[PDB]
């Protein structure tokens, strides 16, 4: 039913779902206006799809010929599924519109079903190829966050009674290669590019006259080819032709919409602000130096998955909230480290 | 079948699932009256739709055209598909009602489905974009509530036998910021805006003559134009228009009943009363200042989550108890509190 | 199937269910009075919904015009449609019963899932808003009696060898507020009137001629009002309405007893009896003070849900069987509590 | 499938599962003579309502009534349901075995679900009210038989290298109240009854003379009333009225069967036997008393319940051994208990 599909397709947890494995516990490995913009761009063909179709949307049959009145039951029926094969063969049909307005109303569902394939096959790429190796880089990021942490807190509490910066190197090197950032936007181009070939090909739907569903039939090769008792021609329609260019330019309009979403994703180093990283440069043990800004490397794409996935962490946490309080400027950033009391 | 329709919407915990995740383990996340809401604005058209369709109440296909008594089955079924896919086709129908009344007709339940959908978008923006901040920040406010507990009891039983106020100065600092509760009222103002265009749509499908679903349909275009055997025109009527207006008018009732609950949730801080930190302030560890009221900043939309999702708290509820005990003014709190015995 | 469907409404658990979350881990949190009387004025049109559309007791079509012999198939189906639409036209029908019984029979299904739905609203209410506060309040109580329970085995063990009624004070306190037995009490209510408004519809329902269900009908509005090969007007009757009014006779029955039991449930004082903290007055540390009787207070109610569930507790049951044991008196109450050793 | 039936209905669970709550941990809390009977006389209704309709052995529709061979085939659709729904009204048909033989006919898988609910409900009834209290108060005996018996191993054991009744104070407090047995007889008595209303309706049903299933018919109210070309009345036969009888013959053999069973037991005190507790009397912490004989009290369905699942405790599962190697007399019961070493 449509409550179904809509139940299934946008209430549930339809591609949301998080990597079921040991590996990734609590890793998005995918940032939320991708994700987003995945999920919709996926689920929205997928959607109409199953609507076009429904039990209560459909009258019955996808083309009726109107066969004459002598002709018998399986006659008339033999008449509409040939026309409906027949819309492949161009000889058989003369259409005004043409032919491949026929075959585009057939094999729209299939088209939507193209479209939400390619759509999904770059993220697919990206969480098969390019997703370990980021999950594993900033689980040992996190895992040397909270170590530094600790230290930091350990050591304070020593005075109130190495030392190496192995993070920011790690992150330094991360600035020079591009591998992760390279694949990061040729994904989101070519969803970019497969989003605006489904846009054209939509518009392209919807612009038909409406009448190009209506096409000539003739079941007149082979043995019926000089047969006088069949008429020469049927008036064939293609029902659901209406629905599917209403959901076509329901789609169009969301595509249209989603497309100034991914433009914006690829530009990353815009999206890289609000350093993470500034709100641990009060940490004794943790030198103060962010670098990173202002380039197109891998290491924009780590601060913005940072950004993304560091609320997790309780030593960022609390470093926020001491980093909030400071706006005041009451107390003071150690004693209110030393104060917290949050190693775990 | 309706009863399990009722069990799926109604009945059972749809669009009630908390978050599966241990990022917020019995953290609702969402005000109960929020809740209420979106539960009842985006299940109610889902039921509707459900309902509309039944096996019991629909008596069969969605129109009927009756054809002639010449005209076999599969000619009649051909009349009733292509006036069904001619609702869209002005030029084949001509309705005293006009076009869109069929068109609404045919697509109501596409449109019920839209309505949905674009009352849970809010609901689904806040809890991917503002939900995973409150939940964090929620989580150590109320670690740090149950800490200062811990000290204070400790420091109340080693008399019988830092100091500084963190929890108090993040409150401070989020009474400047107004990000959370900005798009708060955003989200529940574009409710309100789609529940009020809802309203305007299902008033107008409800206020329709009833006899709209009655129009005339000519299969006359094309080869048959000039048909002689085919009548110029057949009757046809949407079935199940009734039921369709008849949800419609409860939709609309629902509705109205609920935007008075959505303007009342727009105004945050009326709702911010009964202070929940009022009880911490007989604490000797906690400073006696609430300083939580008559803004529209982030701190009332905290209180407002603390006043919901505080019960889950031991400390909470010791110090609940204890003022209210307070209230005949019997014993003392101090000697209340080392009673309890409620570190954890 | 019939018997599927018993066994999903009656011999499952069917909105038994214990809430899922470990914040009510074994706490009923609803009288079972209370639970029974939602169970049935729910599950009981639902199921009646779904018995009344089995595939056995169903024939077929809901209603059947019986076209003339002329009339092909699709023509009587469009009668019989067309007349299952109009049952809401007034014009198009002309009914010795009116039109109401009409309406009536058609939406019965909707009507009892509204019944259900209202009855099921005040339950929901009540779990959604004061649920929670009694949850923790009464899972606060039984901590405290094992607690006290636990301090006083002990001080007897030394003896063989604060003291503050917290939870005493706390039951005073309650005493006084009466916010939750005013909810209980208007929901109660609520499900009272809802049960009463049902059982008027149904003995109207039921008091029909029963020949209300066949109508006269005139597919005779548009281009058909001046056909001539159409009769003048047809026969319709709407199946299943005997087994509607069966059903809805059974379902007044069972409203009407028990509609008494949700009156008795209205008089909480009455039922608040067999005082389950008098066994607690034989425990040194605990004051020998009851003081839970008489009173529209939220005190009788939390009386009620202690004497509920309270059974979970190991130091009521222990106190229970000394009480059980003192009947007799042979022995003495201290010494057998120090002798069943029953801390944890 | 009728093997589907089979296996949800027989060999299936099918009210055989365990309480579904940590409360009642291995405790079955239902006899299972009784439990036998309750799904039986349950499961039984529902097998045979479920087969009657089965897909293989329906024909088709439920009831034929031979319309001419003039009338169309939705013409005689419709007088085959409105036969269908005029079972009820008494003027439309005349049949010579009268009107109840058909609503029977019509409604007795409606009849066999209302006898199936009947005979649920006091088993619910018990399991809802009566089944906590027993619970609790079993969990405390088997408990304290437990602790006993570690009390006396362990004397045992000090003596080769408090001591109150309590259990058996309790079991005489038992003996004095009735209010469990009362329940229980009166479920029984319940059960009982409608196992005999069940049993009369049964062959009331069967002594049919298998004609009644076929009733003249007239669809002769209204504007047909004194139409020509309809006949003034059809033969239409109840299709599956023979497999009712079958069916409710087959469960009047198994209810009469089983209305002994209830029979027996009721008289609760003959059933006690065996005692259970007389094993235990060998114990030096345990006083030689069993005292639970000859009395219409909770004391002798306790020593039922006690019979039943008793053999979990390992404690007397011990003695038992014990008890029938001093069946020989070879050794010594104390030190045999002593080389056992059964604690836990
Ligand atoms: C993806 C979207 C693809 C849509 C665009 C396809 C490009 C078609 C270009 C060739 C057109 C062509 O050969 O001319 C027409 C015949 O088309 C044809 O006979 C070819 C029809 C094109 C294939 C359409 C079927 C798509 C199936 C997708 C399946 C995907 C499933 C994946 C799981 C003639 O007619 P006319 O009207 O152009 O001219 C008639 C008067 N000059
Ligand atoms: C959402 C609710 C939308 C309802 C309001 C739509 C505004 C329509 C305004 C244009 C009307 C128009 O062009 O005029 C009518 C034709 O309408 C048309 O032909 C356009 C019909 C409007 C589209 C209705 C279909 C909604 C589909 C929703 C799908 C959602 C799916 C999402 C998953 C002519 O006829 P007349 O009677 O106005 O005048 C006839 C005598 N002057
Ligand atoms: C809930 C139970 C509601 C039943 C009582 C409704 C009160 C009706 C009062 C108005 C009656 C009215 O206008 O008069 C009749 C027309 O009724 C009408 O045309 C209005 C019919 C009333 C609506 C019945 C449909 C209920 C649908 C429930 C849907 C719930 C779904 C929720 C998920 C005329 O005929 P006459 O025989 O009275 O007089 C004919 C000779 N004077
Ligand atoms: C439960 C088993 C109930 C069976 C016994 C019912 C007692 C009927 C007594 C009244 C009989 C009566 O009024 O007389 C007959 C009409 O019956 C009637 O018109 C009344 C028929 C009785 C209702 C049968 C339908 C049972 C529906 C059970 C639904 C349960 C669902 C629960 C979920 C007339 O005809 P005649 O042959 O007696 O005399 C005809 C020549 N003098
Ligand atoms: C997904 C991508 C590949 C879709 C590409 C656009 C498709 C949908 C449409 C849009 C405009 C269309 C073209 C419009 C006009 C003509 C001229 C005609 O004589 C042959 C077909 C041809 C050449 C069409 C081929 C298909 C076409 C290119
Ligand atoms: C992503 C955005 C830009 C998509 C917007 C849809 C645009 C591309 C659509 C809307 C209407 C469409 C046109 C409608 C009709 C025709 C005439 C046909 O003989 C050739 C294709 C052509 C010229 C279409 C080309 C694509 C088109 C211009
Ligand atoms: C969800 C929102 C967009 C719904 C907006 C209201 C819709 C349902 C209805 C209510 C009143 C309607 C209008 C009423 C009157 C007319 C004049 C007519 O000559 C053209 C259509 C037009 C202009 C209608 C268009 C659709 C309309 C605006
Ligand atoms: C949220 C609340 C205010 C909704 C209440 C429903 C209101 C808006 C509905 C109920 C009846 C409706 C009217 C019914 C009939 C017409 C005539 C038509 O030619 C233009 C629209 C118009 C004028 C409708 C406008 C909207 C309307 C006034
Ligand atoms: C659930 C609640 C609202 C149901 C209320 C009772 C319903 C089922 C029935 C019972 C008696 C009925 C009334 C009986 C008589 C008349 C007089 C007639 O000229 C108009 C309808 C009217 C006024 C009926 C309206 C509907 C009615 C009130
Ligand atoms: C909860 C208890 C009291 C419900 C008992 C059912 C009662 C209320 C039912 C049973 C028969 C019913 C009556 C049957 C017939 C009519 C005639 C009609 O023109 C007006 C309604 C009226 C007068 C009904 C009113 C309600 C009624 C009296
Ligand atoms: C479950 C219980 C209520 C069933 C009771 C027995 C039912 C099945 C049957 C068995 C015998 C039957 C009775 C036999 C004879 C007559 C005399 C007739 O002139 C009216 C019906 C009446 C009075 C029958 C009513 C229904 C009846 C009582
Ligand atoms: C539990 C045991 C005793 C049940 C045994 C079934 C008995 C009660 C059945 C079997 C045959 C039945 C009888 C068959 C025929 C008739 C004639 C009818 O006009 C009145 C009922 C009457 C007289 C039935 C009464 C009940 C009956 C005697
Ligand atoms: C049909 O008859 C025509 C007559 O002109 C002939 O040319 C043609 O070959 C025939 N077709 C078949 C399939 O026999
Ligand atoms: C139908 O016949 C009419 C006669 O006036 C002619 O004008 C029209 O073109 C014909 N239509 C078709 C589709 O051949
Ligand atoms: C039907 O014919 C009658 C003849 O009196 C006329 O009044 C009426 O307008 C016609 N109806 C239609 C819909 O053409
Ligand atoms: C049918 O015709 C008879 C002729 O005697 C008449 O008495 C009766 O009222 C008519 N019935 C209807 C429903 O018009």
């Amino acid at each position: 039913a449509i409550a179904q599909l809509a139940t299934e397709y946008v209430f549930s947890d339809f591609l949301l779902k998080e990597p079921t494995e040991p590996k990734f516990k609590g890793l998005r490995l995918e940032l939320a206006v991708d994700k987003m913009v995945t999920c919709i761009a996926v689920g929205l063909p997928l959607l109409l799809i199953s609507l076009a179709f429904a039990q209560e949307i459909s009258i019955g049959t996808q083309i009726s010929c109107f066969s004459p009145s002598s002709f018998s039951w399986r006659q008339a029926a033999f008449v509409d599924s040939y026309c409906w094969a027949a819309v492949q063969q161009k000889n058989s049909l003369q259409s005004e519109s043409g032919n491949l307005p026929l075959w585009l109303h057939k094999f729209f569902p299939y088209i939507l079903l193209l479209f939400a394939i390619l759509l999904y096959l770059p993220p697919l790429f990206w969480r098969f190829a390019a997703a370990p190796h980021i999950c594993s880089d900033l689980k040992f990021i996190m895992e040397e966050l909270d170590k530094v942490y600790n230290r930091a807190i350990k050591a304070a509490k020593s005075a109130r009674d190495f030392k190496y910066p192995i993070v920011e190197q790690y992150l330094k090197t991360k600035k020079n290669s591009n591998n992760l950032i390279i694949k990061y936007i040729s994904c989101r181009l070519l969803t970019l590019i497969i989003i605006l070939l489904a846009c054209i090909y939509l518009g392209y739907y919807f612009s038909l006259s409406s009448l190009s569903d209506e096409f000539v039939c003739s079941i007149k090769s082979g043995i019926l080819r000089n047969d006088s008792t069949v008429p020469d021609q049927f008036q064939c329609k293609l029902i659901a032709v209406g629905i599917f260019q209403l959901l076509s330019v329901i789609n169009l309009v969301v595509y249209v919409l989603l497309a100034p979403v991914v433009v914006y994703t690829l530009f990353v180093p815009f999206r890289q602000k609000t350093d993470v990283l500034k709100v641990y440069e009060i940490l004794p043990t943790f030198d103060v130096l962010h670098f990173k800004s202002e380039g197109y490397n891998d290491l924009s794409l780590y601060n913005l998955f940072l950004e993304e996935n560091i609320s997790e962490v309780k030593s960022y946490k609390c470093l926020k909230v001491l980093e909030n309080i400071k706006s005041s400027g009451q107390g003071i950033d150690p004693m209110l480290l030393l104060t917290n009391l949050g190693m775990i």
